[PDB]
């Protein structure tokens, strides 16, 4: 009866956008797996923070399904996610079974690369808007967090807390999100 | 002409309170060293995020001095910082040379353990107030970020961004802090 979250960690990922959702989700009792795209080895993030993943993506793929798949941002991290066939397979499967997909900052551009959720309203970091909108396959929003159907997107590192709490609310409900929020000393 | 920051990482540290200041400070061009209290080995943080430090505290001690020493929170992390004689030596030295000392959430309780900055106005996480105020050696504040002399304190994970930008403003000035802040998509 425990919800499961998959966080895909690639080199160049934004470490703040990785750690905040992982931390907040585990505070909410969600079983989170931080999966390294390239394997089990430590991952150097965009600002040189080095994080040890819980498993390789290959091994984590076999222990599905996951109630949410989380794509952190970071320009180079998002590019590596966009180029990975393994990510394409995971996202298409998640879309077919109507599971939640969450991406923040530059992360949403991986959805375009893999043709995920066309027709949805999405947001990105302002610097990633043009890339996300190439072809007009999505409708753009400037909301700090945007949720359309099974696609949940957010804008940047400064929205990571709201991004993470939105995932918790979608999975465990509004009361759990509120209980997890209070000890964090968030402003609003 | 480059400022240097020391971040002391112990088991049980709050990983959000560690990664956000490290990330933000490196965005500001500060040379940050994440030093493992127990050595070079990977550190399991409070919510099971595993971070590889840049160096052992022993080795980082020899490459001082640092313009700021940063103590993350996390109840068990702060306890390990409070029990470490090496931390006591680093903090007393930093106080004598009038360098900046920054601690967030439960981190400030290490200042009491090591008799640092008595008489200063400080803040902590609400759950750490009673511990910090044992003896009445500080004056308590409920501000999200508090700076009194060379002691800079903050309340919790949700204040980490303001905590980090305050460090940047103290070291590199208000203009650099504002430039670093804008791409983060912070609310206020």
């Amino acid at each position: 009866a425990s919800k499961r979250a998959l966080v895909i960690l690639a080199k160049g990922a934004e470490e703040m956008e990785t750690v905040i959702p992982v931390d907040v989700m585990r505070r909410a009792g969600i079983k989170v797996t931080v999966a390294g795209l390239a394997g089990k080895d430590p991952v150097q993030c965009s600002r040189d923070v080095v994080i040890c993943p819980d498993a390789s993506l290959e091994d984590a793929k076999k222990e599905g399904p996951y109630d949410v798949v989380v794509l952190p941002g970071g320009n180079l991290g998002a590019q590596n996610l966009s180029e990975s066939a393994a990510v394409k397979e995971i996202l298409k499967e998640q879309e077919n079974r109507k599971g939640l997909i969450a991406a923040i900052c530059a992360g949403p551009t991986a959805l375009l690369a893999h043709e995920i959720g066309f027709g949805s309203k999405v947001t990105t970091h302002p610097l990633a808007k043009d890339k996300m909108m190439n072809g007009g396959h999505y409708t753009y929003s400037e909301n700090r967090v945007e949720k359309d159907g099974l696609i949940l997107t957010s804008r940047g590192p400064g929205t990571s807390f709201e991004f993470a709490l939105a995932i918790v609310e979608a999975l465990n409900g509004k009361e759990v999100a509120a209980q997890v929020k209070a000890p964090l000393v968030l402003k609003d």
